[PDB]
């Protein structure tokens, strides 16, 4: 099964998803030089409700916070996006090393983790499984983070991981602040990808915000200690967890600003 080692890791995932070498596929390295501003798209507007958020598990590929979306209390509009995507779950990545760990890489730079913030769209589609196979079915905002002072921020993400070391387990989550992890500006960038793990669906929205924020070392470290197996089982750790960007094959990266 599909992970981040040496024999089941991104190189592979082709063997199984031979969507890996499609034409629309994430992440990818954005050159500014490139990009044009394009003044057609509308603000972005965040609403998020703390209460939305429901649980912390390990899926053994990264921590995933998922949110109570049956409800329209926390979405995503404006941008790029036509209607209403809802907030289904937030994970992030990094590397084995914090000199690199980002997916999206922005003329050449690549920071140590990335967040993402999975939404759906809830205008269209029944369910975040349907809308996960439509074009215009997911939307995801992309935050990098770079090393500095610790972020405090964090702290409820950070506290929750020894309870959630091995692969499965999971722990109540709710009123998480996820407004406050995202920086000050929303200047983005945007362009058609896909899932970044298997199953690889050509159906995001990227929305990948240009400013980073925080985390020290000292926090990145403590996510490296989760596992990616299960209890029971011989421990192999999580130290890396991020593919590389893939070629645009034609597609643009379009700019929120000028
Ligand atoms: N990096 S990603 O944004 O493209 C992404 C999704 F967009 C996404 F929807 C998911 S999913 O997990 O919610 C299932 C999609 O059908 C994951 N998840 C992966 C990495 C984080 C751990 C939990 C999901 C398992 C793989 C995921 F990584």
């Amino acid at each position: 099964s599909w992970g981040y080692r040496e024999h089941n890791g991104p190189i592979h995932w082709k063997e199984f998803f031979p969507i890996a070498d499609g034409d629309q596929q994430s992440p990818i390295e954005i050159k500014t030089k490139e990009v044009k501003y394009d003044s057609s798209l509308r603000p972005l507007s965040i609403k998020y409700d703390p209460s939305s958020a429901k649980i912390i598990s390990n899926s053994g590929h990264s921590f995933n916070v998922d949110f109570d979306d049956t409800e329209n209390k926390s979405v995503l509009r404006g941008g790029p996006l036509t209607g209403s995507y809802r907030l289904r779950q937030v994970h992030l990545h990094w590397g084995s090393a914090d000199d690199h760990g980002s997916e999206h890489i922005v003329d050449g730079v690549s920071y140590a983790a990335e967040l993402h913030v999975v939404h759906w769209n809830s205008d269209k589609y029944p369910s975040f499984v349907e809308a996960a196979h439509e074009p215009d079915g997911l939307a995801v905002l992309g935050v990098f983070l770079q090393i500095g002072e610790p972020n405090s921020q964090l702290q409820k993400i950070t506290d929750t991981l020894d309870s959630i070391k091995e692969k499965g387990k999971q722990t109540r989550f709710t009123n998480f602040d996820l407004l406050s992890l995202l920086p000050p500006s929303w200047d983005y960038w945007t362009y058609p990808g896909s899932l970044t793990v298997p199953p690889l669906l050509e159906s995001v929205t990227w929305i990948v915000l240009k400013q980073p924020i925080n985390i020290s070392s000292q926090q990145l470290a403590k996510f490296r200690s989760l596992l990616c197996t299960a209890e029971g089982e011989a421990a192999a750790f999580l130290v890396s967890n991020h593919r590389p960007p893939q070629p645009l094959k034609g597609r643009k990266v379009r700019a929120s600003f000028h």
